[PDB]
C-alpha cells in the first residue's frame, strides 16, 4: 500500500518486455491482431485472432487460445508461465470473443456466425454461442450456450460478446456484451445538459438519440449490457441477458469487468462523441449500473470531428480501446497505457492517473511506435503492486505484425531514475 501517490517526474517502473509467451510466426504476410489478457488468482487467459494481409478481426482464419500462470522464479518480478496453447475450433466463422479466467482454469466466450454482416441485418437466433474451457492439463473442450432458453430485459434482436475480459463471481459468468435493438427506447439526460453549438442542421435533442445508431444500419441501436450465465457443470444453463444504466449512455463498443480490489471494475472504450474515459465501480447490477467516473484527463486519439479531448455531442465513430487497472481506492487512482496523439493510434505510454489530474507517465519506445489497442491487468506480486500489458503494436512495417507483453511495478517512490 506504499507507492508513489503524487504528481512527479520520471518514474521508474522497471519496464520489461515479456517475448517467451506470444508465439512468432514464420510467415511474414500474417498479421497477428486484437489481442486480449485476464488475469485472475495466479492465472491468465490470451486470445489473438491471425489474418492474412489483413488485421480486421473477422477477417481470420485463426484464434489463438492460452492458459498460463503467474510465477515467483525469484526474479523479484512475475513471470508468465505458458500452461496450454490452443486454436479455436470455430475459427473461421468468429465474429467476437472475451476471456475469463475463473480459479484456475481458462474460459472463452465466442459469438459464431456464418454472416460476417450478422450485427447488421441478421438476429441472434440465427447465429451460436460456446464456451471453450481448458487448463494446464484438461484437454479443451466446446459447449454450446442455449440462448433458446435466455430471458432479456428488453427486446434484443443481436447481441455480441465484446470486450477485453470477463468476470467469475461464485457460479456466475458475467461477460460484457453489446446489443442491437431496433427501435429508440433510450433517453439521454447527460448529454443533453451539455453546453456546445447547436448544429444548423439537427438539434442537442436528435443528435444524442441518432449517435447510439449504428453507422452501417442506422435502423439500428447498439446498447451495451452484460450476460449472468450461471451453471453446474456446464449443465442447467441459466441466462440472463441485461442493458448497461441509460446513465450517460455512449453508442455501443467494447468494455470489460475486472475483479479489483473487493469491487467489479467497468469499464467502455469511448467509440462515439464523449471521449474521456468511461469506466465505473459497479454499484447494482440489474439495471447494470456502473457509478461512471467523472475523468477531465484521459482520452483516445481518432480521426474525423471527435478527436482526442473532444467534449461536445456529435454523431461520430471511432476510437481505441485502452484498459484501465485501479491502484487504489482510496486515492482514485488507476494505471492504462494510453496513445499520446490527438487523431492518430500511436505513442502508447503507461499512464497512473487521478480523475482530476495526471500523476506521472512514461513512453513505452522512444521511437514511434503504432498501437491500435491496449489492455492492462494489474495484481500484487511479492507484497507490491504489479501490471502486465498487451499493446496491439505494428512496428516492423517490413516484417510480420504481432502484439507485444509488457511488465512494470508501481514505483514504490516518487522521481528515482
Ligand atoms: C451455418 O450454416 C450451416 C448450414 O445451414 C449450419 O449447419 C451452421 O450451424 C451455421 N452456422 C451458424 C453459426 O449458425
Ligand atoms: C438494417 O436493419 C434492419 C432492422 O432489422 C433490417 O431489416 C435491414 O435488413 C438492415 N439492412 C442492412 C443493409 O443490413
Ligand atoms: C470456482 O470455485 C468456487 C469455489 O471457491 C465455486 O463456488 C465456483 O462454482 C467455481 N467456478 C467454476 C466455474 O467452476
Ligand atoms: C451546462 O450548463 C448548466 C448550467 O446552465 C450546468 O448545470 C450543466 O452541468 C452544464 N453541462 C455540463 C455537461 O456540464
Ligand atoms: C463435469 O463434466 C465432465 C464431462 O464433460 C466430467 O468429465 C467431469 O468429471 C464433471 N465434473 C464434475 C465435478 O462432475
Ligand atoms: C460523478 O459525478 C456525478 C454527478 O455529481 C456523481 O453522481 C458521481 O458519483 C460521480 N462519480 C463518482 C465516481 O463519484
Ligand atoms: C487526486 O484526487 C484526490 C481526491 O480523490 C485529491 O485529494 C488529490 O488532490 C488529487 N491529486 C492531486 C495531485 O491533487
Amino acid at each position: 500500500k506504499i507507492f508513489c501517490k503524487s504528481v512527479s517526474k520520471d518514474p521508474d517502473f522497471r519496464l520489461k518486455q515479456i517475448d517467451y509467451v506470444i508465439p512468432v510466426q514464420q510467415d511474414r504476410s500474417i498479421c497477428m491482431n486484437n489481442p486480449l489478457l485476464d488475469i485472475s488468482d495466479g492465472f491468465f487467459t490470451y486470445i489473438h485472432y491471425e489474418g492474412i494481409n489483413s488485421c480486421k478481426k473477422s477477417d481470420s482464419f485463426k484464434v489463438l487460445l492460452s492458459h498460463g500462470e503467474i510465477v515467483d522464479r525469484g526474479d523479484y518480478r512475475p513471470s508468465l508461465y505458458l500452461l496450454s496453447s490452443h486454436y479455436h475450433p470455430y475459427s473461421m466463422q468468429v465474429i467476437n470473443c472475451v476471456p475469463v479466467t475463473c480459479n484456475q482454469s481458462s474460459f472463452v466466450f465466442c459469438h459464431i456466425s456464418n454472416n460476417t454482416k450478422t450485427l447488421d441485418n441478421s438476429d441472434y437466433s440465427s447465429d451460436e454461442y460456446y464456451i471453450t474451457y481448458f487448463n494446464g492439463i484438461d484437454r479443451p473442450k466446446t459447449k454450446k450456450i442455449p440462448i433458446n432458453n435466455m430471458t432479456a430485459d428488453n427486446r434484443y434482436i443481436h447481441f455480441t460478446f465484446s470486450g477485453g475480459g470477463g468476470v467469475c463471481l461464485g457460479e456466475e459468468f458475467i461477460i460484457p456484451v453489446t446489443t442491437v435493438i431496433n427501435t429508440d427506447v433510450f433517453t439521454h439526460d447527460y448529454c443533453e445538459s451539455f453546453n456546445c453549438s447547436v448544429q444548423t442542421g439537427k438539434s442537442l435533442k436528435e443528435i444524442c438519440s441518432e449517435s447510439l445508431r449504428s453507422p452501417t444500419n442506422s435502423s439500428r441501436y447498439n446498447l451495451n449490457g452484460i450476460m449472468i450465465i450461471s451453471q453446474n457443470n456446464m449443465t442447467d444453463f441459466k441466462i440472463q441477458l441485461n442493458g448497461i444504466t441509460y446513465n450517460k449512455l455512449s453508442f455501443g463498443s467494447p468494455g470489460r469487468l475486472s475483479k479489483t480490489l473487493g469491487q467489479v471494475l467497468y469499464y467502455q472504450s469511448s467509440m462515439s462523441w464523449d471521449t474521456y474515459l468511461k469506466a465505473g465501480f459497479v454499484e447494482k447490477w440489474k439495471p447494470f449500473t456502473p457509478n461512471w467516473m467523472n475523468n477531465t484527463v484521459i482520452s483516445r486519439p481518432n480521426q474525423g470531428n471527435c478527436p482526442r479531448y473532444h467534449k461536445c455531442p456529435e454523431i461520430c465513430y471511432g476510437g481505441t480501446y485502452n484498459d484501465i487497472a485501479p491502484l487504489d481506492l482510496g486515492k482514485d487512482m488507476y494505471v492504462s497505457v494510453i496513445l499520446d496523439s490527438d487523431q492518430l493510434a500511436e505513442n502508447p505510454e503507461i499512464t497512473v492517473f487521478n480523475s482530476t489530474t495526471i500523476l506521472y507517465k512514461e513512453r513505452v519506445s522512444k521511437d514511434e511506435l503504432n498501437t491500435r489497442s491496449t489492455t492492462t491487468s494489474c495484481f500484487l506480486f511479492l507484497d507490491e503492486p504489479w501490471c502486465i500489458s498487451v499493446l496491439e503494436t505494428n512496428r516492423f512495417n517490413g516484417k510480420s505484425i504481432r502484439p507485444e507483453i509488457y511488465s512494470y511495478k508501481i514505483p514504490k517512490y516518487c522521481g528515482t531514475k
